């Protein structure tokens, strides 16, 4: 419970989005600068002039849609890697840990963490996207070719299943720590350092569900056969994306995505 605040504390301090600002646009308004939403080529064009304007111009709408919806995804993955990585860092211990200790850390739990995060933003029909001004719906994510229309679909599955467990955002820091510290992670220096940490959030990840959702005896099993899937659940990603980079004429990765995906 004294480990659980400060690392609640982080999760608020470095996530520009979470489950209640989430809720409060796909919930309902959202009043002022409402989402826009995202269904078809003709709202996809309107959105980018809105948002993106400098890349409109530079003639980004000549190019499919597949792939400018797949470059605005890795800047999301981007911009969420950075906030990952200044959350870690304020977990405790995780500093003290060898360097190494910590890029390794970081480079196997952030897709883990990124999809089990992206569930806060998804419903059913669709996702939000653009800090929030922008929902780009399930349906137009399928209308598209493939390989493109592949990547979504796994993680709205995910979402969905996820979502049912009611979890509020003081669990979900929690459950992202826990995935960042696991000492099973190859290349390690300290793994008993390392080992020693995924002990002790696990046990107020055990505690603070135990008092959260009491109601819920199961949950904890629950929540640890959810951070198998994801190991699946990015490893089938990391095969579509190598799919997509050898195959794809415009699939530029972002080079720091690209440091993530050498093993
Ligand atoms: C969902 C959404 C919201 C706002 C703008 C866009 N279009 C984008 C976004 C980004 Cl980050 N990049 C591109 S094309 C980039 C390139 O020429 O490499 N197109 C998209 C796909
Ligand atoms: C928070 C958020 C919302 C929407 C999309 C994303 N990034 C994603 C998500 C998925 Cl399922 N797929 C991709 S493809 C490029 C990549 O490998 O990062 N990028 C993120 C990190």
């Amino acid at each position: 419970k004294s480990l659980a605040k400060r690392i609640y504390e982080a999760y608020l301090k470095n996530f520009n989005m979470n489950k209640v600002k989430a809720r409060v646009i796909l919930s309902g308004k959202a009043s002022n600068n409402p989402p826009f939403v995202i269904h078809d080529m003709e709202t996809l064009c309107m959105a980018e002039k809105t948002l993106v304007a400098k890349l409109v111009a530079n003639g980004i709408q000549n190019k499919e849609a597949e792939v400018r919806i797949f470059h605005c995804c890795q800047c999301t993955s981007v911009e969420t890697v950075t906030e990952l990585t200044e959350f870690a860092k304020a977990i405790p211990g995780f500093a003290n840990l060898d360097l190494n200790d910590q890029v390794t850390l970081l480079k196997y739990g952030v897709y883990e963490a990124i999809f089990a995060m992206l569930s806060s933003v998804m419903n059913k029909d669709g996702m939000l996207v653009a800090y929030g001004n922008g929902f780009i719906t399930r349906e137009f994510l399928k209308s598209l070719r493939k390989p493109f229309c592949d990547i979504m679909e796994p993680k709205f599955d995910f979402a969905m299943k996820f979502n049912a467990l009611e979890l509020d955002d003081s669990d979900i820091s929690l459950f992202v720590a826990a995935i960042i510290c696991c000492g099973d992670r190859p290349g390690l220096l300290n793994v008993g350092h390392i080992e020693k940490m995924q002990e002790g959030i696990v046990h107020v990840l055990r505690l603070h569900l135990q008092s959260n959702h009491p109601d819920d005896i199961f949950l904890f099993p629950k929540l640890l056969q959810k951070m198998a899937d994801l190991r699946q659940l990015v490893t089938e990603h990391a095969q579509l994306v190598q799919i997509i980079k050898k195959t794809e004429s415009d699939a530029a990765l972002h080079p720091l995505l690209q440091e993530i995906y050498r093993d």
